[PDB]
Parts: structure tokens; C-alpha cells; sequence
């Protein structure tokens, strides 16, 4: 299967996911210069205040902090975005060190990490059919830096030891996902893909400029989980990130002048 290894990582995925090579994959870098403010997006609405989380899962790649999206509970509006997009989990992508991680770069500079809320479309009534259109999904993401603390992200860090091997999950219910948020809600917006297989075209991305910063202890422990399962030889699961992909027809835009 797919990974992130020098067998069968990021090069090797356009063989059974031929779409790695198509015109709207993610990431790419995020050109500052280049980027131009948009009077045509709307505020952007996060709206988290009832958010229920329920579980959280190492699938092998990353770790997915899952929510009930059984119903409009958190969800996202405005911006680039027409109707109402759902919460459905968020999750990281890491390095093993300090200077990479992230998917999306700026200017071509690397996080040490980046966060991926993701929501479908309520439109199309559920994620698998949201994922066979062109507007079925939005991914807020955001960039972590090493520094101080997040508190609100010392929950996720806690419960790491006990899903440290692909496949097992621990409860994780009444987390607050508005304490992983910076302070601004400037972004940067344009289309593209899920950047893992199967890599479908499918994202409206919203990438907020303001990295929150995390501790140098918090991203170590990211760093101790296992992409292999249980009694298998450990694998530590690090560098799980996609690096930029070409820009192809597209713009980025700017929420700020
Ligand atoms: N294309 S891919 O990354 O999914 C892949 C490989 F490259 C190699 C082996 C299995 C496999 F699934
Ligand atoms: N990393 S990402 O947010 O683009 C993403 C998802 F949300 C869901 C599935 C695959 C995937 F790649
Ligand atoms: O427990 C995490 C969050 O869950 C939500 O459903 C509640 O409405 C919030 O007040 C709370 O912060
Ligand atoms: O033709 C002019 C237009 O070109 C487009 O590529 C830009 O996105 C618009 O902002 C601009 O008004
Ligand atoms: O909020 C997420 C989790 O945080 C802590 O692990 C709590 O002990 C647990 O009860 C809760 O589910
Ligand atoms: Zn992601």
C-alpha cells in the first residue's frame, strides 16, 4: 500500500493514483507576492461552539481526531465557499525535525507541521459523494511553529501513548477544536486535492496565514508514534507530509489587503 517511505512515498503514488499528476493537486507553495487580495470572499464563519468530538484513530499515516458530523454540529462558511461545510476530523502532518513538516510552504518555507480541519459539503449528503465533486470538500489549514505551548492542543499530545500503532483508537470525546486556532483569520484560498491517495480534486483550500506556535515537547511526541501496528518493528511516524506540487492553471488569493 501507499506510504510515505522511499518505496512507496510521495514519488512512487501516480502509479495506482494516476490523478498525482493531474491540474489541481495539493499542496503547493504559497507565493506572498504573487497572491492577490479577493474583495469578492464573504467573511469566513468558523463555527465550532457545538462541536462533538468521539474518537481518536492512528490509521497508519497520521492520527484522525474524529467528529459526530450526523449532523450540522461544527462547520465552516463564507470565504471562497458557497453553502455549508461540515466537520468531519481533523489531523497533522509532522516531520522529523523541526524544519519540515508542513504540506503547504511560503515563500517556499517549511513548518514544522501543519493542521488539517476537514469538512464536506452538506449539499451532497455525505463524504463519500462529496468526493466526486468538484466543490465537495474544505480543509482549513494551519501552519505550527516550534515555541511555546498550545494548551489547547496538550489533550491530543496526552492520549498519543495509547494509540501509538497503526489501527488502535481511544476515546476522545468533548475536545474543543477552537484551542488549536490563531488568533487571525487572514488566509490564502484556492482549488485543489486530498494530499494523500487517493488524491481526489475535490478541496477548497483555506490555509490561515498566522502559524500557532506548539512546543518543541508537543511535536516530540507526535514524533513517537508508530506507522507499522502492533508487535511489528517500529517504524516512528515522521515526515507524513506531501511536498508542493505544481500550481498549474491557478491562483491563490488573499482574504487581506
Ligand atoms: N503507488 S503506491 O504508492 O500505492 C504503491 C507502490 F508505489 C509500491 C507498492 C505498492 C503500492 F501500493
Ligand atoms: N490531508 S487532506 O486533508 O488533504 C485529506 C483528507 F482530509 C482526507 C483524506 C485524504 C486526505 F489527504
Ligand atoms: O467539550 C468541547 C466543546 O464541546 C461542545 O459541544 C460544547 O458546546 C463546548 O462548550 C465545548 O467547549
Ligand atoms: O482579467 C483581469 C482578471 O484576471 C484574473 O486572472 C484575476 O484573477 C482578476 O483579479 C483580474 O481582475
Ligand atoms: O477531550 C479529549 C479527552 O481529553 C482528555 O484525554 C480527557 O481525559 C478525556 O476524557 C477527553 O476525552
Ligand atoms: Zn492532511
Amino acid at each position: 500500500h501507499w506510504g510515505y517511505g522511499k518505496h512507496n512515498g510521495p514519488e512512487h503514488w501516480h502509479k495506482d493514483f494516476p490523478i498525482a499528476k493531474g491540474e489541481r493537486q495539493s499542496p503547493v507553495d504559497i507565493d506572498t507576492h504573487t497572491a492577490k487580495y479577493d474583495p469578492s470572499l464573504k467573511p469566513l464563519s468558523v463555527s465550532y461552539d457545538q462541536a462533538t468530538s468521539l474518537r481518536i484513530l492512528n490509521n497508519g499515516h497520521a492520527f484522525n481526531v474524529e467528529f459526530d458530523d450526523s449532523q450540522d454540529k461544527a462547520v465552516l462558511k463564507g470565504g471562497p465557499l458557497d453553502g455549508t461545510y461540515r466537520l468531519i476530523q481533523f489531523h497533522f502532518h509532522w516531520g522529523s525535525l523541526d524544519g519540515q513538516g508542513s504540506e503547504h510552504t511560503v515563500d517556499k518555507k517549511k513548518y514544522a507541521a501543519e493542521l488539517h480541519l476537514v469538512h464536506w459539503n452538506t449539499k451532497y449528503g455525505d463524504f463519500g459523494k462529496a468526493v466526486q465533486q468538484p466543490d465537495g470538500l474544505a480543509v482549513l489549514g494551519i501552519f505550527l511553529k516550534v515555541g511555546s505551548a498550545k494548551p489547547g492542543l496538550q489533550k491530543v499530545v496526552d492520549v498519543l501513548d495509547s494509540i501509538k500503532t497503526k489501527g488502535k483508537s481511544a476515546d476522545f470525546t468533548n475536545f474543543d477544536p477552537r484551542g488549536l486556532l490563531p488568533e487571525s483569520l487572514d488566509y490564502w484560498t484556492y482549488p485543489g486535492s486530498l494530499t494523500t491517495p487517493p488524491l481526489l480534486e475535490c478541496v477548497t483550500w483555506i490555509v490561515l496565514k498566522e502559524p500557532i506556535s506548539v512546543s518543541s515537547e508537543q511535536v516530540l511526541k507526535f514524533r513517537k508514534l508508530n506507522f507499522n501496528g502492533e508487535g511489528e518493528p517500529e517504524e516512528l511516524m515522521v515526515d507524513n507530509w506531501r511536498p508542493a506540487q505544481p500550481l498549474k492553471n491557478r491562483q491563490i488569493k488573499a482574504s487581506f489587503k
